[PDB]
Order: structure tokens, then C-alpha cells, then sequence
């Protein structure tokens, strides 16, 4: 045993190393989204820099899920990051389409890692999750959500003007 | 009853006090290890300050908790602050361990006291240790941890060195 | 084929997709190295922030190789992100060691990367590898070596006192 | 021989030449793309300061030219500044992709005088051409590429409306 460690299940060290995963795998796919968007033929580049900023986001994520594994004294164990499911992302639509799922996905890891906490009475984990993920998750959410149906009433995926459109006063 | 308390049940009332008396109790322990680094035979002046802050820190989370206690429509009632365990501390490898005995056994008791309002549902208590205890708690066991690490890796306690090179390098 | 794409070879192509992704591997190397070295039973703070850089540097070179694809005009073609070596590093000299190990490695496949530039006659990469590449490397390996030539002579692996004494004074 | 030549070859100093009169054929080129626009039957302004703008440049890409030629101790000679290919260039979509086109060409150029600096074994005519030229034109190759794909999705050549969304937001 770590000198440090009180109150941690080691049922909770191990989803920590998952949930820091998992993050890592979402920021490799937000930086596929990204190097899709600025290739030459799709040419969006503020969407192309949304994504590009959403990867820097979850990377941070992720350095934050070290920091606090060591804080409590479990050890950190890293995995392979697996590449992301495509190498192409359609079009606007089906990349924040993506992007959402993805998100849902996060959000459930982390719903999951909070419930695993409220079962093993770990109340320093607890409020971890709540205050530097949980509010954040739904805040990106419902933007991403907010984005998919503007995009839906520009007429995409057929309607090459709206995703200019978007491109030029939906992004800052 | 008093007209303010709302949803507040006896226990954690009483545990409240319970708590407020503990904070005190580590102040003064703290106070002591002050007063230790400080002698002329002793002297190393950064670990005595480091011990004067913790003393000024913990004095102030007891005093938050009598605001607490009357927030909450419950009373103050005070009990006697008990000396601490030793009026010699040995060295700073021997304190710094007698610190994270302290502080694990004053964390266990938030533990405790946040254990208590789950069961009594009392999310505002839940709320108040979660936002400005628990964390700041887990922090100063690293802090103390990595410290212990440092000291041993020093060759205390027999090494007199390593005690004046920690002292003018690990602590501000 | 893309109507950016002029003096791009298939071969380079795929050789910046492969050097894109050893760059992220030493970067998910170097966290590794930080979680170490963040960790309450090694706990050599400034140690583990020169990994956090590292960390943060290298990622940025994959970044701009990304960046690179697309303005050629080639492809980006992400693959998973292998797991470090080691889940653990030992000692401040025996990660040096391991960092220094690294770098030559990446030096060398961006060496590989410009004997390829120069048989393909494409002298935009084999610019953009001496400018933005190529010297940072060097620089970047002499500094390791100089931390490992300090650390011996500090009497690492076994002498405790001198990795402390490396940890305050070599790194800020 | 000029008292100052060194290492330069006969060859070399010809094809500093052809390459002058090239960014010249270019700068040119461009002011007739910039005359177009300003039309008041054609009208697009901004699109019309793209042109002028790419062709002040393009005029201080050849001055640069002529000022290497000098500190090597070769010797300026100038041609004829061929009059552009066409009077008039039919809408934003048909200029940018002469555009192109012209950009292409010149890189081309600029890579047959470097290929001629390795075979001549000429190191300051090697770096002159990749520090100065030959970042830029990928570059600019690069955003006359996105410019054609957001063209190409605002329905052009038919969609006016598309034209003007162009002219106004994608360019400055
Ligand atoms: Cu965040
Ligand atoms: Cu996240
Ligand atoms: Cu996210
Ligand atoms: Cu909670
Ligand atoms: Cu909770
Ligand atoms: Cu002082
Ligand atoms: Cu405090
Ligand atoms: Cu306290
Ligand atoms: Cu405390
Ligand atoms: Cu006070
Ligand atoms: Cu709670
Ligand atoms: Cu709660
Ligand atoms: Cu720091
Ligand atoms: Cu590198
Ligand atoms: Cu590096
Ligand atoms: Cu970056
Ligand atoms: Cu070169
Ligand atoms: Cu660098
Ligand atoms: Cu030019
Ligand atoms: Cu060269
Ligand atoms: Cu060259
Ligand atoms: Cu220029
Ligand atoms: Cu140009």
C-alpha cells in the first residue's frame, strides 16, 4: 500500500486508468476530425479548429485523471490508445454527428465512474467527477446538440451552401 | 426548536461539534511541532513555518465549522482541547510522519461526518465537507507524503545533512 | 489525386503518417515518466514537470507533421498509440537514460525521414525537417546527456542525496 | 569574372534569370485578375484585392530575385514581360483555378532551379530558394486549393449567390 492511500477501492484506481484512457481516445479522434476538416478537398477550416480545440480539451482531461490518481495515491497504468473508427468524416453533419455519440459515450464512463464512487462511499471522488467533468459534459453536449440542428435546417448533408454557412457564422 | 434549522438532524449536530473540537486539537499538535523547530537546539526554522501555517490553517477550518453550526440553526458547545501526544517531536522524518498520522485521522473523521449526512440526507452538510475539506484534506496528504519520500531518500533520521538540505529546499 | 499535391512522392507520404505516430508515442512515453515521477513514494516534482514539457513538445511535432500532410496535399492515416515501455522508470538517471534512448530513436527516423527527402528530390521537407525538426533534436539530446554525465557524478542509482540535490538544482 | 564570384555557375545565374522573368509573367498575370474584378460588371472587390494584393507580391518575389543575382556577381538581363494569357477570366471559380495553375507552373520552376543548386553544388542558392520561395508557394498553393473546394461547394460556376457569399467572407 501507497503511504497516501485512504478510502480509494482499488475498483476505483482501476476506472480511473480506464475513464484516462478513454479520454485519450477521445482526443485522438477529435484530432482525426481535425486533420479531416483542413485536408484541401473539405477546406472548413473553423470547424476544422473546433475540433482542433475539443482535442486539446480532452487531452487536458486526461492529464487532470494523472494527477489525480497519484493525488490518491493509486498508480497510474496506461493502455494502448487505439486509433479512432475512421479516417474520414463524411461531412459536417456526420462528424458532429460523431462527435455527439462520442461525447454520450465519455458521459456514460463517467456516470459509470461517478455510481462506482457513490457505491464505495468515496466522497473525494465523488466531487471530482461532479465538479471538473460532469457540468462541462452536458455544457458540450448540448452544444454539439445546438450544432447538428442548425446544420439539420441548412440542408445538410446535400446542401453545400448551408455547411458554408455554418462554417463562416456558427464557429468563432 | 430554533426557527432557522431546516432538515438538520441531531447526530450531525453533535458530530459537528465532534469535529470542530478535532480541528482544534490538530492545531494545536501543529502548534507544538511549531514550538519544536523553533528551539535554539533544534533549529531549522523553514519546517517550524511550515508547522506555525498548518497551525493558522487548521484554527480556520475550526472556525468555519461554528459558522456552520450556526448556519444550520444548531449550537455550539465546546469541549476541552486536549494537549498533544509529545512535547518533542525528534526530527523532521519523525514529525512529518506524526503529521500524516494527524492528518489521516482527521480526514477519517470528515469521512465519518460525510458518511453521517448520506445517511441522514442532508446534501447541504454533503456539500460543505465535499467543497471545503475533502479536497484541501487529500492535498496536504501528498504534500506531507512526497515529503516523507524526500526525507527518507535523505538519510534521515541519522543523517544531519540531508535535514538542513531538506529544510532550505523543500519548504518555501 | 488532390490538386494541391506537386513533388509529393506515395513514399514520403507514408513516411510522415509514420513518423506523425512515433512522435505521439514519445510523448505518451514521456507522461508516463511524469506520472512516475509525480508519484508520493518518488516524488521529484521539477523531475516530473521536465516530462510534463517533453510531454507537451513532442505532441506539438505531431501536430505540425499533421499540419505538413495536409498542405502537401497527402493524407493524415492515424494508427493506435503503443503503450510505453515501462509502467514505472526506476530512478532519475535510469529514466534519462530511457529519455536519451528515446531521442536517438526519433533523431533517427527523422534522419530516415530526409535521406528519403533527398533521394525523392523534395527539398520543401527536407527543409521543413531542418528547420522546425532537426535542431531542437540535437539541442534536446545534448541537454540529456548532460543530466546524465550530472546524475552520475552525483552517485545515482544508490546515492539518495544526490538525486534530491539534481531534482533542486538542474532543473527549474 | 566579377571579383566577387564564387561558386556560381553559369547556369545557375541563366535560370535566375528565366525565374525572374517568371515572377514577373505571374505579378502581371495577377494585376489582370485584379483589373477583372474591379469591373463593374463583375464586381467583386474583395476578390479583386486577393489578386492585387498576390500580384504585389509576386513583383517583390521578382525584386528579390534580382537583388541575389547581384550579390553572387551575376548579371541582371531581362525579357520581355509576356502579356497575360487571357483578358478577361469568366467568374471566381475559372481565375482561382488559373490561378493555380500559374502557381504550379512557378513552382515548378522554382524547383528546377533548385535541382540545378544540388546538381551544381551550390548550398547558397539551395537555402536562398527554400528559405525565401519555396515555403511561401506551397503555402499559397495550399489556400488557392481550399479557396477552389469552397468555390466548387457554393454551386459555382452557376450559383451567384454563392459567388457573393465568397467574395464576401472568405476572403479578408
Ligand atoms: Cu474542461
Ligand atoms: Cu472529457
Ligand atoms: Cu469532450
Ligand atoms: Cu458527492
Ligand atoms: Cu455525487
Ligand atoms: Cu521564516
Ligand atoms: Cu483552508
Ligand atoms: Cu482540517
Ligand atoms: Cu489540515
Ligand atoms: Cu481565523
Ligand atoms: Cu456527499
Ligand atoms: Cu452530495
Ligand atoms: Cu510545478
Ligand atoms: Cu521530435
Ligand atoms: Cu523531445
Ligand atoms: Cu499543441
Ligand atoms: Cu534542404
Ligand atoms: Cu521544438
Ligand atoms: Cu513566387
Ligand atoms: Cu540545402
Ligand atoms: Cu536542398
Ligand atoms: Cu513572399
Ligand atoms: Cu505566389
Amino acid at each position: 500500500v501507497s503511504q497516501v492511500r485512504q478510502n480509494y477501492h482499488s475498483d476505483c484506481e482501476a476506472a480511473v486508468n480506464r475513464m484516462l484512457n478513454l479520454e485519450l481516445y477521445a482526443s485522438y479522434t477529435y484530432s482525426s476530425m481535425y486533420a479531416f476538416f483542413d485536408r484541401d478537398d473539405v477546406a472548413l477550416h473553423n470547424v476544422a479548429e473546433f475540433f482542433k480545440e475539443h482535442s486539446h480539451e480532452e487531452r487536458e482531461h486526461a492529464e487532470k485523471f494523472m494527477k489525480y490518481q497519484n493525488k490518491r495515491g493509486g498508480r497510474v497504468v496506461l493502455q494502448d490508445i487505439k486509433k479512432p473508427e475512421r479516417d474520414e468524416w463524411g461531412n459536417t453533419l456526420e462528424a458532429m454527428q460523431a462527435a455527439l455519440q462520442l461525447e454520450k459515450t465519455v458521459n456514460q464512463a463517467l456516470l459509470d465512474l461517478h455510481k462506482l464512487a457513490t457505491d464505495k462511499v468515496d466522497p473525494h471522488l465523488c466531487d471530482f467527477l461532479e465538479s471538473e467533468y460532469l457540468e462541462e459534459q452536458v455544457k458540450d453536449i448540448k452544444r454539439i446538440g445546438d450544432f447538428i440542428t442548425n446544420l439539420k435546417r441548412l440542408g445538410l448533408p446535400e446542401n453545400g451552401m448551408g455547411e458554408y454557412l455554418f462554417d463562416k457564422h456558427s464557429v468563432k
